[PDB]
Parts: C-alpha cells; sequence; structure tokens
DNA sequence: TATATCATCGATAGTGATATA
DNA sequence: TATATCACTATCGATGATATA
C-alpha cells in the first residue's frame, strides 16, 4: 500500500507525515494544486499550502508561482539519490566536527587528566577526635604508605601500632621512629626494637618535643595541643594531604631527628 | 574545564548538561561519590545518582569494583573514539538502509509513473531538472556551466552526444581541473563534441534543445539555498538565450 | 521574621529555599551539624548534608571535615558584599561578551542587509493567466516603474493602458512604445500619441515581431506563445524580476527599436 | 554563517531558536509574510505567525503599516544597542536592589549575631580566602605575617592599615608580579614611613597568613582549582603557627627590600 | 478556500519532598 | 541518622490538527 511508501520517506528521507503523503500524491497524480491535494490525500486543507511549499525547498517538487500555485513532483529516481548524496555530504562534515572536538577535549584535558587514584576524596583535610576514629585513620596512613613513614610520638597516639608499622616496613617502606624517653620502658616487650637493632628501621629518642607528628608520604597527622583533652582522649587532631605542607613538617622532623639519642 | 569542555561534550557527544559536567569531574579527580560530586560540581545532589548511572550506560564512566559506591572515568582517548566508531557504524548502517529504501520506493512507484514553465528552489537542486532536459535532448545542446547547473551529469551529456546531438560546452576556467579524468575531453579532442572555455559570463544557462534553463541572482536568497531557477519551453525565448550563448561563444578558447 | 531574611536571600543572592533556611540557621546558632540543622530549621533531614556543602562552596559557611561535619556561617557583612563584588565581575564580562558578539553580527549581517523592500513579496517569478490577473500585474509594473518603460505590444495585452502609462510618464519615467501597425488604427482619437508627438515619450511602429514584452526596470513580462490560448485570453504569461535576465530582453527590444518606423 | 548568527542571537540576546532564525530572514529580504518566512526559512509554518509578533514584542520586528500582515526588521545597529542599554539599566537597577537587600539583612540578622572555641576550619575556593583572612586581620593584636600570592589578602589593605594603626607589627611579602598593584597605595605610604616592613620575592611555595598564633594557608590541587573548590585551612595553634613562622622568616631573609 | 493559530509529545533543567538501612 | 531517589514546574522544539473570514 501507499502506507509503505509514506513510512519509508519519513524514516530515511527526513520528511514528516504530511510532507510524505504529499509527495506520494504528487507522483500519483502528476500535477496538483494545494486545493487538489486535500481531495486526493489525508493532508489537512490548511496545511497543503506550506507542505507543498516546504517540499519546494527540500527539492522534491517544482512549482508555478501564481494565483493558483501548481506543483509537480521531481522524479523519485533523482531526488531520492541526491538526498543520499547530500546526506553523505552532511554526515562527512558532522564527522569532521566530532574529531576536531575530540582533539580539543584531549588537548584541554591533557593537563587536567592525572593518575590520581583515591582513596576516597578529593578531601585533603580531615578532622578526627574520637579514639576509635583516631586509630582507624592512623592505620590507613600506615597501610597505604609507599615511600617513607616518619613518626614523632609523645603519647598522643591512642594505641600502639607496632604491627601496623611492621606491616608497612616489611612492605619495603623506609621508617623513622622518634619517641619520648618516658615511652621506651613501654617498648621492652614490644619487638620493634628487634627491627631497630636488626636495622630494619631507624629508632631514636628525645627527652621532649612540642610538635608530635605522623608523616606518611604526602599525608601528615598532628594534634591541636590541648593537654586537658588528650587525657580524656578527645583531643582534636587534623589530617592534611599536601606536599607543600608535609615538606614543611619534614623539615621540623629532621630538626627533631637531630639532638636525638639512638636507642 | 569551564564552559568549553562541557560545551563540546553536549554539542558533539550527545551528553546532557549534567552528564557533561559529571564526566569532567570524574576526569579531574579520578574517583567521585555522588555526594562528592554535588559538592565539587554544580550538579544537584538529587540528580548526581541518576546522572552517574547514565554516564555508565552511555560508556563514559564505570562503577569501580567494591560498592557502595565509587565511579571512575573512562579515559577520554578511549571513550571518545569508541563513540565515533559506534557512530560511524550506525551511519554506515543507515546509508545502506537508505540505498535499500531507495530501491523499494522506486519499485513501489513504478506503477504510478505514467507545461510549460517550472521553478526550482536552491542551486543544489539544479540538476533535478537539467537531467530531464539532457535525456529529452534530440537535436542541440548548448551549455554554459557556472559549476552547479550540470554537475555530475557528464555521463548524461556524453550519452546524449552518442545519440547524435550537437553539443557545445562553455565553462569557467576554474572548472578545467575537474574535467581532467573526465571522458568529455576524450570526446572533445576526438571532435565529437565542441568544448570552449572563458573566464566569466553574466548569464549561465543550459539549452537543449527547444528548452531553456537559467538561474536568477539574489544574494539574500543564496544564503538560504532558496535561489530561484526557471525552466522555460518556448522557441522565441530559447532563440533569445541562444543569441546570448553564441555571444559568449565568440570570445572563447578551444582548449 | 526569618521569612524576610530567607525571602531576601533567594531573590538577590542566588540561594534556594533550603540553602537560605540553612544559612539563616547558621547565623542564629553559630555552629551546627547537618543533623542539628534539621531540629532548628525547616530543612529536610536528608538534604541537610548536601545543603551545608552547597553553602560551603558558595562561600556562606565554613566546615570541619570529619565523621561529623561541623559548619559555621561566614559573617553576612562579609559574604553578602563579596558576592556582589563577584557579581559585578560576572556582569561586566557578560556585557563585554554581548558587545563583542554585537560587532561580529554587524560584520556578518552587513552584506545581507539591503534597502530592498518589495511591494508584493520576495517573489521574482510569477505565472499569470487570464485577463483579470494579467491586467493587475501589468498595472503594478507601471505603478512601480521608476527609470524606463519599454513596451512591444502586438495585442497580447488584454487592455489598453494609455492612462496607466501616462500616469507613469508624468512621474518622470522615460518611455518607449513599440506597436504593430495593425494596432495603430485602434489608437485614433486616443490621447497617448499626443505625449508621443509632443515628445513626452517615444512612439514607434513595426510591421511584425514575434517577441512581445513589457520591461519595467528590473522586471519583465512576456507570454509563452500559444495563439490558440491568446484568442480565449487565457495565454500563459510570466513575470520575472532580475537585472541579468532583463538586461538580455532589453537588448532584444533595442534590436526591434532601430528597425522600427517612428510613425 | 546563518548557523553562527542564530547561535549568537540565542546565546547573547535572549532570542528563541525560531526567533533568531526569523530575524535573520527578515534582515536578508527586508520584508516577509509569515507564509513567505516558512518557505525561505527553517521555521515551521504554524509557528511563523506567533514567532513574528514575539519578535516585535521583544523589539526586533514591527508590523508593516499596510498592514497586510507583513513584518520588517529593526536595523541590528539599533535593536542590538537598545538591548544592551535596556539590559545595563536593568542590571544597575538590580545592583542597587542587591545593595539595598544587603543592608536590610544585616539589620535583621543583628539580633542573631551574638556568637562570633574551635581552632580549625576549612574554606573552599581561593576566591573565598578573604572571607576568613579578614577576621584574622581584625583580631590581630601583636604580629601579622603575610605572604600573598594575590589571593590570600586581596582588597584587605584597609583592614591591614587599620590593624597597623593599632600598633601591630606587620611584615608583608609579595611576588614581584603584585608590585604594580600597589601603585599609589597607602601601603607604600606606610612602607616608606617605616611602620611596616614590605619585601618582595620572585616565587615561594607556601603562601600564608600569620596573625596572633593563627595561620591561614591554601592547599594545592590543580583539579580542584578548576572547579573553584581549592581547600584552605585555618589553624589556631602556637606549635603549628610557630612552624609556619619559621618558614615565613626563611622567605623573609631572601626577599627583596623594595 | 486560502489566509491564520493550536495541541501533542518527549527532553531539559530548575527546584522543592520523599525513600531504604 | 546518613545513604539513597523522586516529583512538580516551566521552556523548548518537533510534529500532527484546527480556526476564522
Amino acid at each position: 500500500s501507499k502506507d509503505r511508501m509514506v513510512e519509508l520517506l519519513q524514516e530515511h528521507f527526513e520528511l514528516n507525515l504530511y510532507e510524505a503523503r504529499a509527495y506520494v500524491a504528487l507522483v500519483a497524480f502528476g500535477v496538483l494544486t494545494p486545493a487538489e491535494l486535500a481531495s486526493v490525500s489525508e493532508v489537512p486543507a490548511p496545511r497543503t499550502y506550506d507542505v507543498l511549499r516546504s517540499l519546494e525547498k527540500k527539492g522534491f517538487a517544482m512549482t508555478q508561482p501564481g494565483k493558483t500555485n501548481k506543483y509537480r513532483p521531481v522524479h523519485p529516481a533523482n531526488v531520492l539519490e541526491k538526498f543520499i548524496q547530500d546526506w553523505q555530504e552532511r554526515v562527512k562534515e558532522e564527522l569532521e566536527a566530532k574529531k576536531k572536538a575530540k582533539e580539543e577535549l584531549l588537548e584541554l584535558m591533557a593537563p587536567l587528566i592525572e593518575t590520581e587514584v583515591p582513596k576516597y576524596g578529593v578531601e585533603r583535610v580531615w578532622v578526627v577526635r574520637g579514639i576509635k576514629n583516631s586509630t582507624l585513620k592512623t592505620k590507613e596512613m600506615l597501610e597505604e604508605a609507599q615511600n617513607e613513614i616518619l613518626l614523632a610520638d609523645d603519647g598522643f597516639i591512642a594505641v600502639n601500632l607496632e604491627d601496623d608499622i611492621i606491616k608497612a616496613v616489611d612492605r619495603g617502606v623506609k621508617t623513622k621512629i622518634l619517641l619520648t624517653k618516658n615511652l621506651l620502658p613501654r617498648l621492652k616487650a614490644s619487638k620493634i626494637i628487634d627491627y631497630a637493632k636488626e636495622g630494619k628501621l631507624e629508632l631514636r629518642a628525645l627527652d621532649k618535643f612540642d610538635l608530635p607528628m605522623l608523616i606518611c608520604d604526602e599525608e601528615v597527622f598532628f594534634a591541636l595541643e590541648d593537654l586537658a583533652a588528650r587525657y580524656f582522649n578527645y583531643e582534636t587532631q587534623v589530617w592534611i594531604k599536601d606536599h607543600r605542607v608535609v615538606a614543611l613538617f619534614k623539615e621540623k622532623f629532621n630538626e627533631y631527628w637531630e639532638k636525638a639519642e639512638k636507642v
């Protein structure tokens, strides 16, 4: 049926329902006026004028501009192919746009695209208070270290982490431990000194220092001194991830590293 | 990224506004949570979820192993090209569909198919009528092409000449390179078709043989591809244009 | 009331309802957590987390990144103006963008804009049949002539237009009339020759010619010879508006003009 | 480039898709009938009518005197300028509305403000740095150390000078690219007067603001700065501040006097 | 009967409420 | 209590139907 003809035009030749029905009628009857198209098709009378005129622009029909516009269809063997030929031409240029767009994006993204692979955030600053939260974040730093692990503990750490440290040390992580001499007695049964005496890590001690810290690679962990709170194990501690800041702390640690007696 | 990266993705990669932003965010940080997204981007929190699964269903993001739940970006160099390929192939699938749809129509309209002036809109449709004039030619063919009137109809011209039709061809010098591999020149130097060329002429036309075809000139119309072209079937009119053709003909090189 | 404060923020500071209520709550209580904000405001519990984060980015609140995010408002005397200062920077560039866009449009549109203002549509081609339609279009040409009017009539014109011609001639339009001498007898008593004899226009005559035409400026009007139709006055005539085409017709008329007797 | 023109009209002139196309068509031919438009343009016939009166209601087109239902275009050089001006005036009309709304809020929030404990806060965006650095300058009493990159303490010269007048020792270190900004600035008047040391250096890794045991610094992540989400930290701690102060004093000795 | 307008659908994009553990 | 999704609105653009002299 003609339904098939109409259906084919809409899908592959960019003609709408009315425009489709129109062209089919044109080929069928040869020459038609807007008024005639309404009687020999299903196209609404009021639309027959802009529909045929629309076809006039797309190149499907020819016209006689007058009081009574006459329209005749172009040979379907002609229009149907030029459409494809043009359609192939429009797709080619549309392709060119996609490639140039790709190159630009790959150019703009080059500086932005980085091997950053979190490790959740995105967050370079974290506030920890609880004893539970203090330990969990402490383990993450050690169990994720890759280059160096620097520790300056004066008893602000809630729990001993010998195993968490050794777990990293055995992973090929260079480690430096600095402790207050009022902590050494607590390390007699702990077998970290073994790694120290065996030279698997460096362990020194100092009488006192007012800037405890835990440096793990680009991350650093310290507390906002409030001795009243530390006793209640609710002291506020801050985690910061930045090479500029850590680079600064590393200098202080090196400062503390000296003047320290080897255990 | 700014407007530009989000812009290109929307315009040339079928991504909506939110999706365009989200993808950018992923590329920047590598891994993002729906909440982390709303915070870092101008994508509403309530939309961050649906938008993210829309980015994986489109192939820009993929859920990282281990929920719940983080998303990673598909590296641009990969996802961008795969979109092009999958696009070209959908195009190739269409062009063939068109070529197949064309034949089905032509076979359906066969039964249906079986004066004195007609108008054609657009210089890109000129050949839709000039061809019928070349197939109906019997005695004489005079052509002064500007580059649009009879493009890619070289076969119908030679085909007409073989039918013993007197053929005179006048061209602009800028069209010479196009005829290099053309069989037309082979018919010109063989002396079965006259072919002269000149620099510029005001009125391009095609007369074959008692019919005339010419295009009007209105710069405003040419922007919209709505230039007016006229087909007139009249010996008195055609005779007039022929005087003009013979006029242009007098100042040309054999070439 | 708080309504006013909220109402004012939404309208002039680009904050939505929830974000507004949030900031108001922040200033009221000083420091709040997402959960707390739900109890002292109208912000939905589930939204309080992304809302505070939203204020955090716009610069309305400060935060303590942790398991329990603490948020504090920035002094409204600060943010409210800093917003304006930024708002003016964004409006300024948007202005420059609109202006830079303006110059570009005026360059691209310069060649397209022309003082051409047609009387009856942007149609340069008309097909006319019948005496009524033939005459109306003929008068339009005369009532629109400005430079020159060239006429070669052999009776294909449906009606005498002496007055329509004179109306134009008196308007300062140079006119040339060419007729078949088998029409002159139809001009006895006619007061057109007066303008001819008085030299207000040029009037000549010729034995015969097979290309009648009516040239009015850039327009030309002729018929596709069908003597059978001309008798029934239904011959098909064409109106064309183009200087290139008319320039050709003007030459043909000039050809007949010389070989024509001035009588 | 018709595509370009329609693009620009839509982007910078609040014109709809059809309206942008319609106007262009008008400019090309000068006068168009709704039917004549649909034929020559990509505007649907059923829309050409409403669209045209929408172009006049925006001031791009006007009904011909005929009228004969014909529309002519308002010359771009005119209609374009009229849009900007009427926009600027609508903008200036808004700026005052904002400035007026601002004061009304401050008087409404006056009763609320009675709170301005915690010693650490985070601020998102280098463009929001001053929202906190200001409070640090108002609370200054003894010492102020500033290493500005051009964002840490921008437009706070008034709050800075006010602090200096309160007898606070002030050292300001800047990048050479910031020197031109201080031209005719009263800072120099306080510099040449010798009540505040002002040195300059080429480049330093860690910009900061130290004022009375408080420190303000911004972290560095290029990805975040694109989104204006750079993380900035405020820390109130003598041990920490003392650390930053050591770094500042380091930069200070290598800086140029200016 | 030609000149004039409407109604439908799906896609966005903004913004204010609700749902599963 | 924190994660999770939804929902109502307007504007837009393409498409199929009516309206008024």
